[PDB]
């Protein structure tokens, strides 16, 4: 089905599925049950960043996930990225909410993708970079409850006129163009993914988190992804 | 129809639609009568590059066309592009060949734009970087008879198997992604354009030319825009 | 003496030495008598970004000062700076104080040169980008009563312990290494300065500004440039 | 003495002092006997491309040596370079001849350095680009027989007039700018150097090699490291 590696910034443990005790970052290979996570002290209603890291070389997909005057979590996996995606993918950020919801809102978001070809002075690279978003957001594809233009915001999932966070809900946002992955003629290859979240709920158990994601080129929301699988896993095997 | 905007390496001289007597670069807006032309000392067979920048500051396109070891050419023209493209386009490659030919490969293609609000520490940003295309250039829109994958380069009129240039032969290459080149809250708008071509033909009079250019969304090759259309133009007016 | 090409952000006055009767951003070439003006409506206390660009094709230097809800200031003069400038350069911030007082503080600096050879491939470049300063910044050379490390930013005019902005201030920042603006072989050259300042005085007549300049490698601070002169001219000539 | 850390292209096996018996990249930390070594098909004549890579959260420092047409050589090691290098560091390459000599050209380099803060859209940066040297290339730091200008290219070691390599030689080329490695307020932290190099000898046996090296800010080439101790260490310890 859809090949998923994604970064998980989980609010709400789901202990019955392996989730740890606590809010935390996971990275998922294929499934939402991280093969590798880090407690993050998460904190309601402030503007968090998160770093996303990956070269051809060293082989580890590492994220840091920090606050303003905080101290950060770090996670890290080796993998050989190749050997599970695409030669083509898409990259883009997911998000849901279950019986507790929470805002999964995206301020800014940037992702450079690098190959370097053994030929003298040969690199492929694209880069995007968005630090507002608009109403028509023609180069971003929008997927489930995911809406733009909100103050210049990506809302992830359903948030009502009033400010308040809606349980039950998933939406995706993918860039418009397929990213390449890698080459044969590559001699290193490495990505960077960057962006700022606000996770808010006026409850004190948040849920259920938001997630950065590469997949096959046609990917789509998976039925009932809603909640604990964040809108990127269709069960939780 | 098609909002064209662009900066032609215009190989072949036909006067009767205003084409001065030589080899030229020109800066075209809705029409192939350049609104601006400077004198081209091209060089069949041999790697060139060409430079084409805008800001809203200046109000003004210009371009660099040079090959190494010579002196380059330069034409600018003031345009509000503003006033002249939709909010969202698409940039990409044309080029063609009429009763004469040459060839129109592009080695390597980078393209940035940059769109900075009145917001502290905002920039909306897009970059992509060819220095080399694949048979399957899945993130490349191509029009045509253009073709990727030749030993890695961007062919954008037909090239037999012999490395004979084919006439009567158009073809353009698009980015997949639309491209925002105008933002309500921007202070500052620009973009880059960067090109390595290689234009040879086996006779003394090669024809038509490569173009850098800028169009709606949407945009597709009009009909008999071979030859002097650069497949840019449905005529000429 | 010392070759001066500036941008001043002057928040006072002096109709006497050519100053309109309002806070305005200038271009000045050699002499504190701005050779373009445009009136700023400066905001006392609030964080302000400035943004300065110049490239050898158009050959204009402009400037474009905002806050963060408000409209745009921006001033433009055609200058062929390479006419003014000697082929290596620093880079720097200046700012003064006289009767009238204000902070100048920066809270974050980037610059960018760039030089494109008629080389295929060829492409000089430097980057800088300070979002924080550290008490021992190694890489700036400060001058006068210029220091950084306060709560991360870079104090340009003495400002007391209580926060209090002291008169008769001046102190500029440097960039440690030359700049080469002019290269031979360069088809297009061009840089881009941007720095996030903040402007506050508890009086409302502050002075005297702030002055993003680019001078000759050996630049120092000018007799008696406090006030007025932003530290930058030696006379009011 | 001087702190050192670099990435040494050895064309000349010295097995008395670790060397194994063919050409090779290794990872130097404070030694010339190399902490990790992978062998180097070198190629006499042929302009080389070499990446290095290193980042604060995976803490390996990794060098991609490769040639065009040809498969590449890489060496990895995991080292945190916070436990060696000081804050503020110097970056450079460096290169010599014995009794057995080479050209050691480079004809470019660039170098990126990035300090990510905990902080909201906080990112120091310094990024330098020579893709061509100047006869007075002053922001850059020459020791030893170095020299630019000669086409545009830095010879680390002396080359005669009519192009013939000289032994005994040592030279060393460092940006003038201090580079910031450590940020105490920084969550990641990461640098890129890459540049082309042309060892190129008429005899069978070049030596000694080229090297990309880090130091503390006032490094100086020690006392007779011509040869095997390529311009770095000052004994084989
Ligand atoms: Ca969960
Ligand atoms: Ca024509
Ligand atoms: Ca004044
Ligand atoms: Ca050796
Ligand atoms: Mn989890
Ligand atoms: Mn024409
Ligand atoms: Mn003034
Ligand atoms: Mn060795």
């Amino acid at each position: 089905a859809d090949t998923i590696v994604a970064v998980e910034l989980d609010t709400y443990p789901n202990t019955d599925i392996g989730d740890p005790s606590y809010p935390h970052i996971g990275i998922d290979i294929k499934s939402v049950r991280s093969k590798k996570t880090a407690k993050w002290n998460m904190q309601n209603g402030k503007v968090g960043t998160a770093h996303i890291i990956y070269n051809s070389v060293d082989k580890r997909l590492s994220a840091v996930v920090s606050y303003p005057n905080a101290d950060s979590a770090t996670v890290s996996y080796d993998v050989d990225l190749d050997n599970v995606l695409p030669e083509w993918v898409r990259v883009g950020l997911s998000a849901s909410t279950g019986l507790y919801k929470e805002t999964n809102t995206i301020l800014s978001w940037s992702f450079t993708s690098k190959l370097k070809s053994n030929s003298t002075h040969e690199t492929n690279a694209l880069h995007f970079m968005f630090n507002q978003f608009s109403k028509d957001q023609k180069d971003l594809i929008l997927q489930g409850d995911a809406t733009t233009g909100t103050d210049g915001n990506l809302e992830l999932t359903r948030v009502s006129s009033n400010g308040s966070p809606q349980g039950s809900s998933v939406g995706r946002a993918l860039f418009y163009a397929p990213v390449h992955i890698w080459e044969s003629s590559a001699v290193v290859a490495s990505f960077e993914a960057t962006f700022t979240f606000l996770i808010k709920s006026p409850d004190s158990h948040p849920a259920d988190g938001i997630a950065f994601f590469i997949s096959n080129i046609d990917s789509s929301i998976p039925s009932g992804s809603t909640g604990r699988l964040l809108g990127l896993f269709p069960d939780a095997n």
